[PDB]
Formats: structure tokens, C-alpha cells, sequence
């Protein structure tokens, strides 16, 4: 079993490339599904996530292939179930019911059932989904949606504002019968990006990026060639690694206007920024950070996929920090890990109080999450002696070959085959 051989402190410098959105490809690829076309998708981060949707998108009939991107082929989809076997590995499998009953008609996906970062029902899925027509069950833990004919459009208002469900009722959509309206609907770049592929293909979108989107139903969807945006949060991790290592850092194939709120934290920290084009540049100037205070929140707010970062940067800042989840109110699993580390730390709820330290000593610790758990690596970089990270399948999940990316930054990081 993998694992990461860490040793610290270092300070992080030079130079990164950002890759593709992990959050974007995703909900792009199970939206190929709809395409009748050939379709080559750019820019494709190589993680393990992307190698299961990859494997689920085979089991339906799709022709997959893969490099920098991912050329996708749907023409000939045979197969309409998402197994369990795969669906209990990545609960985004779910992202693939919309599109196939939307286009054929019906569609069954494992229903997921729990998650280490908390409650995560799909309510908002198949709600979403029921409103457009599709006569969904529930048959031996697969979720079987069926419709007879086209579905219609239909004025949806969501109860909470939801990534995950406002790409499947978007997606779904697009192939509808009349004109569908999604009311307080998720404004995450992902989103926004998800759509602009779709209107490549030739579907009819409006408002996205806002709380009103507007799909126009269509009669098929061609074939073409997107570019997936830059992943937010690899270069918020990124740029929080240099901040807690008094780094200087520059930020290459970026998207400057998806940080917003990173961003201003991480000059509230104490960093020095600046962006361009595409690219961003901080540098702690010899700087211990400061406290921050965070509260989660849907975009453009601070992404609780930020917040096991940021809860790392208070722990090892001059002052008293505080977090707040709003969205995964049990995204915790790495505080007691880092306190493992001599970090000092308190939970109440929702909240974590910080207690910023000098330094952080090396020892075991273990990852548990996708994205939190980057913070375990990030903090063996700073930390003092050599720190094992167990389980690192997990950051593999959502980081293209995070090791290297940290090492081309003097990172003193390794990769541990046996475990
Ligand atoms: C971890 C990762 O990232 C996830 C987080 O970044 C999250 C930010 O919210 O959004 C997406 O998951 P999500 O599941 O789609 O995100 P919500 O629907 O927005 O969930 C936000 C809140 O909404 C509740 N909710 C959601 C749907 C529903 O039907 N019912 C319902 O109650 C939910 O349980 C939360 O309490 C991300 N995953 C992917 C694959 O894109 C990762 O990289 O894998
Ligand atoms: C061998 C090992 O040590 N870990 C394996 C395990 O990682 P993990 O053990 O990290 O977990 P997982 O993703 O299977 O489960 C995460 C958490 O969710 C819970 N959960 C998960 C799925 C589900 O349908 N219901 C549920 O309740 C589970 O009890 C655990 O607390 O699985 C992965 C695929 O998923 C890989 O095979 C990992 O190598
Ligand atoms: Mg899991």
C-alpha cells in the first residue's frame, strides 16, 4: 500500500503547473454521455478519479481513450447501470443518471450509501430528476429512473444549493422536452464549465455561473473539443503550501478569478499576490502566516475543499484561528492527525479553534480524504523530521502526481511502495 515519506522543514519555491479541474472533468465526462458525437476533451488531470469514471463511463459502451486529454466516444452506450462494485469507490458515479435516462430513457445507478466526510444524501438528484418526468425506483439498492419518451421541462427551485444536483437536473436538461429553469442553482466555476461544454455540443444554456440557470431542451447533442478550466483547489493547495513555508511560488495555467476568496485569505494571512492572465504569484517575503478565520460556503465563498488547508495554516500561525464548516459539518478527520503533529487544536461542532504553534514534529499519520487530506502532506513539508502519510490512495484521488508537483518546489518528499 502506498504511502508518502515526508521530511521537513522546507521551504517551498518556484514554479507549478496547474492541471485541469479534477471537479470539472468529472461531471464533464458523464456529460459526454449525452453526446451523440465523438467528443475530445482537453487538458484532463491523470488521478485516479478520472481513471474510475473512465472505467464506469467503458461499462456503459463508451469508446474511451487518454493520454493530456480524453477522447470520448458514445455513439454506441449499451449498457445502463452503474455497479455497485464500482459507484461504493466514487459516490460522483451517481453523476451518470441524468444523462442516461435523458437520452435513453432509463438509467440505473447504485444508490450511495455513506461517506467518511459525512451525510451526503442524493436527495436533490432524483427529486431533481422526478421533475423532469423521470419515474424513478428503488430496486435492490440501484436506483432505477425510467421515462417514457423525452422528458419535459420543468421550473425547479433546490432546497440547498448543490454542485452535485444542479449537474444532474442541468445535464438531463439539456436533452428535455420545453424550457427548464434551475432556481437557486450552484454558481461553482465547475458548473459554469460543465455548461459552456454543453452549449459546445450544441445544447441551449443560459445563466450559468448564477443562481438562475436556463436550459433550452434540444434535439441531440453533436460532438467537439473542450478545454477543462484549471483546478481551483490544487492551486489553493499550492498556494497555501508556500504561505505556511515563508515560500515564493508562481502559479502557471491558472484561473485567478476562481480564488476570490482564497485568495483574500491568503493576503489576510499575510502573503504577497499577485495574477495575471493565467498565472499567480505570492511570496511570504521570510514570513511566519497569521490567523485566519474561515467559514465554508457555497461559491464564491471559501470552498470547504480549502478548509483542511487553511485549518493547516492556522496551526503553525502567529495567532488564534477559527474554522467554520458550513457544507461537510464532519470534515475533520485531519485536525487529530495534525495534532499528532503538536499541533494544538479544538472542535466545537461545526468549529475548530486554532492555536497556532512554532513548529510541527514529524510522525505517522493517516489520510482519509480526498482533498483534507493533502494537509497531512503539506504539513510533513514544514514540520520538523520525517513524517509517514498512510493511505495516500486518497490524495491520489484528487491530485495529478502530487509528489512531483511538491518536489519540482524543494519539497523532500517520497513515495513508499510497500507499506
Ligand atoms: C469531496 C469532493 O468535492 C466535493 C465538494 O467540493 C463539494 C462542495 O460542496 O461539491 C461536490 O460534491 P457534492 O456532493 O456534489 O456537493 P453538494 O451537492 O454541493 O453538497 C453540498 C451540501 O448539500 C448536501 N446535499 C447535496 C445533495 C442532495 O441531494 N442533498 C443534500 O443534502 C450535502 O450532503 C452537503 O451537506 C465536490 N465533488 C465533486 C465530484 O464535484 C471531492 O473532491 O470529491
Ligand atoms: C484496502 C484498504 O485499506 N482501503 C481500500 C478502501 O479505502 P477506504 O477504506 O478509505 O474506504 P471507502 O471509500 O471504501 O470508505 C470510506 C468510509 O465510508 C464508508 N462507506 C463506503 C462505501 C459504502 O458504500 N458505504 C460506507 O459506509 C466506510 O465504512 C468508510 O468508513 O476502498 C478503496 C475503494 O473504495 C480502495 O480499495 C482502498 O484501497
Ligand atoms: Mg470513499
Amino acid at each position: 500500500m502506498d504511502k508518502f515519506r515526508v521530511q521537513g522543514p522546507t521551504r517551498l519555491q518556484g514554479e507549478v503547473t496547474i492541471s485541469g479541474a479534477k471537479n470539472a472533468a468529472l461531471p464533464i465526462l458523464f456529460a459526454a454521455l449525452l453526446a451523440e458525437e465523438p467528443v475530445e476533451i482537453q487538458n484532463v488531470p491523470k488521478l485516479k478519479d478520472i481513471d474510475t469514471t473512465m472505467k464506469l463511463l467503458t461499462q456503459l459502451g463508451t469508446k474511451v481513450e487518454r493520454x493530456g486529454s480524453v477522447w470520448i466516444d458514445a455513439s454506441n452506450v449499451n449498457n445502463f447501470s452503474a455497479p455497485y462494485d464500482l459507484v461504493k469507490t466514487m459516490r460522483a458515479s451517481i453523476w451518470a443518471l441524468g444523462p442516461l435516462v435523458a437520452r435513453f430513457g432509463q438509467g440505473q445507478v447504485s444508490l450511495p450509501g455513506g461517506c467518511a466526510i459525512g451525510a451526503r444524501p442524493v436527495d436533490l438528484h432524483i427529486f431533481g430528476l422526478e421533475k423532469l418526468g423521470a419515474e424513478i425506483k428503488l430496486e435492490e439498492g440501484y436506483v432505477k429512473a425510467s421515462v417514457n419518451g423525452r422528458l419535459k421541462g420543468a421550473h425547479i427551485v433546490m432546497d440547498k444549493v448543490s454542485v452535485g444536483a444542479t449537474v444532474t437536473i442541468m445535464s438531463a436538461a439539456t436533452l428535455a422536452e420545453g424550457t427548464t429553469i434551475i432556481e437557486n442553482a450552484a454558481r461553482e466555476p465547475e458548473i459554469v464549465d460543465t455548461a459552456n461544454f454543453l452549449v459546445a455540443l450544441g445544447a441551449k444554456i443560459s445563466g450559468q455561473g448564477t443562481d438562475r440557470i436556463t436550459i433550452e431542451g434540444v434535439e441531440r447533442l453533436g460532438g467537439g473539443v473542450y478545454r477543462v478550466l484549471p483546478d481551483r483547489i490544487e492551486t489553493g493547495t499550492f498556494l497555501v503550501a508556500a504561505a505556511i513555508s515563508g515560500g515564493k511560488i508562481v502559479c502557471r495555467n491558472a484561473q485567478p478569478d476562481t480564488l476570490d476568496a482564497v485568495l483574500a485569505k491568503l493576503r489576510e494571512a499575510g502573503a504577497d499576490i499577485e495574477t495575471g492572465e493565467d498565472w499567480i504569484s505570492l511570496d511570504m517575503h521570510g514570513k511566519r502566516p497569521k490567523a485566519v478565520t474561515v467559514r465554508t460556503a457555497p461559491h464564491p465563498a471559501f470552498p470547504t475543499d480549502m478548509q483542511a488547508q487553511f485549518t493547516l495554516l492556522n496551526l503553525v500561525a502567529e495567532g488564534t484561528g477559527v474554522i467554520t464548516e458550513t457544507i461537510f459539518e464532519n470534515r475533520f478527520m485531519h485536525v487529530p492527525e495534525l495534532i499528532r503533529m503538536g499541533a494544538h487544536a479544538e472542535i466545537e461542532s461545526n468549529t475548530v479553534i486554532c492555536h497556532g504553534v512554532e513548529k510541527l514534529s514529524g510522525a505517522q499519520v493517516m489520510a482519509t480524504d480526498l482533498r483534507a487530506s493533502a494537509s497531512l502532506v503539506l504539513a510533513g513539508c514544514i514540520a520538523e523530521g520525517t513524517t509517514v502519510v498512510d493511505r495516500i490512495y486518497h490524495i491520489d484521488r484528487g491530485y495529478e502526481r502530487i509528489e512531483d508537483k511538491l518536489r519540482a518546489l524543494g519539497a523532500n518528499i517520497e513515495r513508499v511502495k510497500g507499506e
